[PDB]
């Protein structure tokens, strides 16, 4: 019946149990199963997987196999009939900043991250996938479809390798392929610090006894701090502009430097622990490095928790968030807090709120030089424009006044990724992030579109008519029933994004049940929940439930005016604040006493 083990990626040492914080791997959360809830273990399974020989082949592999009858359509070309589009006017968001799109991808890379499979590096099969397009082992290929215009100038398919999976890394068999979860389930800003010991270690300042994390010495932001750079050459953050060789960041999480905005909000944290860490000391003498450390970042994991269930998950589920996520009311040890699979691809629903130009204001919010509304593309791992362009301040002030862009059924995804995203491993402007998402949905083996329907009780469309009814769009319907044929064969990535929002959300029903479940797990399973009583102190949690993102601008960078609610569409200088008039986190409440 059970396949209750396999074990080795699987970081290993004993729980101190009485310990008041938080282990770096996500262990010794649960007292009953420790491994639960760690990182480099499985993604769970809501439903069981569906590869093609049911055990570990993608749909797609076997050219002659179907799914359900039908072949299953090349992603590139659902990318191309579906997901493009090419009027970038109007597609902005009236009502969402550019910074809910930020904390999105922010919350995610705190929660998930499935990374490729290796098999070498000197390696020519590395070679052999993009440079010959051979499908077999880890290498499955994104062919393109007749009258591609990729065809014409990139070549036959676009490199693409399977996601590791447990048990090892090498040649596997047995039971079905589960892919691995390198960071910790738990809300824990693991995203700062690290999912590794080996890792945590290395990012921290172990030279004074302050508990600070290690910053850039080569480069300062008008005297406040950089994350330090990375140790690893070649680096593609210097790939990109070989004459100003500024190398990417080191960080928490390695996909820190994916995008200038995100390497930007990684900067605030780092910033915000430092912060927190001496204005501790300041208080607690005599408190040691360790213990700065940890309560320190102990803080900050609070922090980020708040924001994201006040402030940012309320207004992507709108009025399913108390459908799903009802009031709090006490640690579950029950509950099972890992990801699963699926949630890994309803959180890619971020991916359509992208717009196509990132801006930089200058200190009373206007146009920072003349250069400066820049294409996306051209900031994906582009570490120098930070450095070397005006530090973060003009690039923060864009996050506040900007919008993010509005989910579009006739526009999803905007070309700066669907057309010119940039993968480390390689050396163009050429790839395509909706291909990718759904190349890698079968690459997880996910269950069709209708399975997640029934899953969340929602109906599920059998003809055209009943798609046209639930997608509410006849064209929409139309083009999808054509590449699959049937609704059961819609991968979820894209099924889930076509259909309409929920009132005041930014996702449909199904997307708003998955994201959910998957939330509300996360905070009922989580021994350390900064509201599961023990864990802070009453004085210590009226204290927090103060912080908002805009003090925390205030406090780690010199931008003086911010909106009370950054995620909201915010229209400058109305809405726009003197941050002396926004609430600090008053820390007295952490003081100790001797005798
Ligand atoms: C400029 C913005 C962004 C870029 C360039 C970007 C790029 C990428 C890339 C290259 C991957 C890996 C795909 C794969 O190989 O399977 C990925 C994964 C992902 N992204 Fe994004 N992303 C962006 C924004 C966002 C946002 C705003 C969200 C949510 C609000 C989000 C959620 C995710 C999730 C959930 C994954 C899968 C992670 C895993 O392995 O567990 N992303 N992104
Ligand atoms: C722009 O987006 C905003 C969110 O979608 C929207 O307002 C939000 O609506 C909620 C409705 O519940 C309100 O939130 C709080 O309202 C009162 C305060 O007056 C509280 O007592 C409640 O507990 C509730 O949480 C706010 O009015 C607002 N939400 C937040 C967090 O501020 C705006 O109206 C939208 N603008 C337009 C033009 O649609
Ligand atoms: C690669 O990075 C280069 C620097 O890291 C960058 O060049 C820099 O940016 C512009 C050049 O276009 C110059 O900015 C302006 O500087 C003053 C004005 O304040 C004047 O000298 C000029 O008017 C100039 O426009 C920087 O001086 C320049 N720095 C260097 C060393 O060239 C490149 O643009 C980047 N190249 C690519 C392909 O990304
Ligand atoms: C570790 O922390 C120490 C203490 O702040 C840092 O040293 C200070 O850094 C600058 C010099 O670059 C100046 O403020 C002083 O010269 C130093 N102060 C003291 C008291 O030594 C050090 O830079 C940090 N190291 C890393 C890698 O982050
Ligand atoms: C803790 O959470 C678990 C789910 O992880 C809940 O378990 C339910 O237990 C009830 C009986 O009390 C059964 O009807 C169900 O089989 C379980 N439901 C689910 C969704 O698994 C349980 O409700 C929670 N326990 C407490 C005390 O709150
Ligand atoms: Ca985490
Ligand atoms: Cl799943
Ligand atoms: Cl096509
Ligand atoms: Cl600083
Ligand atoms: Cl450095
Ligand atoms: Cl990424
Ligand atoms: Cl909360
Ligand atoms: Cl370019
Ligand atoms: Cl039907
Ligand atoms: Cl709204
Ligand atoms: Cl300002
Ligand atoms: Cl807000």
């Amino acid at each position: 019946s059970w396949e209750v083990g396999c074990g080795a990626p699987v970081p290993l040492v004993k729980c101190d149990e009485n310990s008041p914080y938080r282990t770096i791997t996500g262990d010794c959360n649960n007292r009953r199963s420790p491994a639960l809830g760690a990182a480099n273990r499985a993604l769970a399974r809501w439903l069981p997987a569906e590869y093609e020989d049911g055990l570990a082949l993608p749909f797609g592999w076997t050219q002659r196999k179907t799914r359900n009858g039908f072949r299953v359509p090349l992603a590139r070309e659902v990318s191309n009939k579906i997901v493009g589009y090419l009027d970038e006017e109007g597609v902005l968001d009236q009502n969402r900043s550019l910074l809910f799109m930020q904390w999105g991808q922010i919350v995610d890379h705190d929660l998930d991250f499935a990374p490729e499979t290796e098999l070498g590096s000197n390696e020519h099969s590395k070679t052999q996938c993009e440079e010959y397009c051979i499908q077999g082992d880890n290498c499955f290929p994104i062919m393109f479809p007749k009258n591609d215009p990729k065809l014409k100038t990139q070549g036959k398919c676009m490199p693409f390798f399977r996601a590791g999976f447990v048990c090892p890394t090498p040649p596997y068999q047995s039971l079905a392929r589960e892919q691995i979860n390198a960071v910790t389930s738990f809300l824990d800003a693991s995203l700062v610090y690290g999912s590794e010991p080996s890792l945590a270690s290395r990012l921290r300042n172990l030279s004074s006894p302050l508990g600070l994390m290690a910053v850039n010495q080569e480069a300062w932001d008008h005297g406040l701090a950089y994350l330090p750079f990375n140790n690893k050459k070649p680096s593609p953050c210097e790939f990109i502009n070989t004459t100003a060789r500024v190398p990417c960041f080191l960080a928490g999480d390695f996909r820190a430097s994916e995008q200038i905005l995100l390497a930007t909000a990684h900067t605030l944290l780092l910033r915000e622990h430092n912060r927190l860490a001496r204005e501790l000391k300041k208080l607690n003498p005599h408190w040691n490095g360790e213990k700065l450390y940890q309560e320190a970042r102990k803080i900050l994991g609070a922090f980020i928790q708040i924001i994201t269930f006040r402030d940012y998950l309320p207004i992507v589920l709108g009025s399913e968030m108390q459908k799903w996520i009802p009031p709090y009311q006490g640690y579950n040890n029950s509950v099972d807090p890992r990801i699963s699979n699926v949630f890994t691809f309803a959180f890619r629903f971020g991916h359509m709120e992208v717009p196509s130009t990132v801006s930089r204001l200058d200190e009373n919010y206007q146009p920072w030089g003349p250069e400066a509304e820049l294409p996306l593309h051209t900031l994906f791992f582009n570490t120098w424009r930070i450095i070397k362009d005006g530090g973060i301040d003009p690039l923060v002030r864009g996050l506040l006044a900007k919008k993010s862009k509005l989910m579009n059924q006739d526009k999803m995804v905007t070309s700066e990724l669907r057309n010119k995203l940039f993968q480390p491993t390689h050396k163009i402007h050429g790839f395509d992030l909706a291909a990718i998402n759904l190349q890698r949905c079968r690459d997880h083996g996910m269950p069709g579109y209708n399975s997640w329907r029934g899953f969340c009780g929602l109906s599920q469309p059998k003809t055209l008519k009943g798609l046209q009814t639930v997608l509410k769009n006849k064209i929409l319907a139309k083009k999808l029933m054509d590449l699959y044929k049937t609704p059961d064969n819609i991968d979820i990535w894209i099924g889930g994004n076509a259909e309409p929002m929920v009132e005041r959300g930014r996702v449909g029903p199904l997307l708003a049940c998955l994201l959910g479940r998957q939330f509300q797990q996360i905070r009922d399973g989580d021994r350390f929940w900064w509201e599961n009583p023990g864990v802070f102190t009453e004085k210590q949690r009226d204290s927090l439930q103060k912080v908002s993102f805009s003090r925390l601008i205030c406090d780690n960078t010199h931008i003086t005016k911010v909106p009370l609610h950054a995620f909201q569409a915010n229209n400058y200088p109305h809405d726009f604040v003197d941050c002396s008039t926004v609430d600090k986190l008053d820390l007295s409440p952490w003081a100790s006493r001797e005798n």
